[PDB]
């Protein structure tokens, strides 16, 4: 038996000026 | 058995100018 | 049994200026 | 009484080969 | 009475292979 | 009476391989 | 009598998440 | 008589999460 | 009589997480 959790997260508030911004999330499982 | 929990948190609050602003969240699991 | 627990946490507040600002979180597991 | 001058500039001559270039103004002015 | 003066100037001439290139200029003024 | 001057100048002349480059210029004034 | 030869290669095999990538090829040649 | 050769090469091979990544290949040749 | 030779390599191999990874090759001859 395997198990394999993986979790993001991003919040953001009351921002201004948020130019040429970059937001990446990646994830890999593998077996 | 095996178990494999991954977490990643990115908050950000009353901000001006994140010009340019890289967030990056990377998460690998092998087996 | 195996057991493996990551956690990363990046908070921010009340900021100004971030400009060309850089936030990596990255995580490995292996088996 | 409140005055707030801003100016910006960005001269460019003669140029070749300005790949992936970026010119950025920004501004503001609270009260 | 308040005064608030602010200037930026970027000049460039015969110029090649400017790749990649960033030129940022950022003004706030507050009150 | 407050005054507040701010002054910023960047020149480039002749130039060749100027890969990767950053000219940043910042300025800020509060009361 | 001039001669002038310039040869540029970028080779790539079993790859995955080539995110946001950038392959250049640059060239330039005067008299 | 003027011989002028350049060669650059660049080979990849079982890659992954190459993100943001660059690969900048740059020639000149003057006379 | 004049010979100018220029040669440059990178090999990468097995390779993972080459994030914000950057491979210059830059080359220049004059006469």
């Amino acid at each position: 038996q395997l198990h394999q959790q993986q979790h993001q997260q991003q919040h953001q508030q009351h921002q201004q000026h948020q130019q040429q911004q970059q937001l990446h999330q990646h994830q890999q499982q593998l077996s």
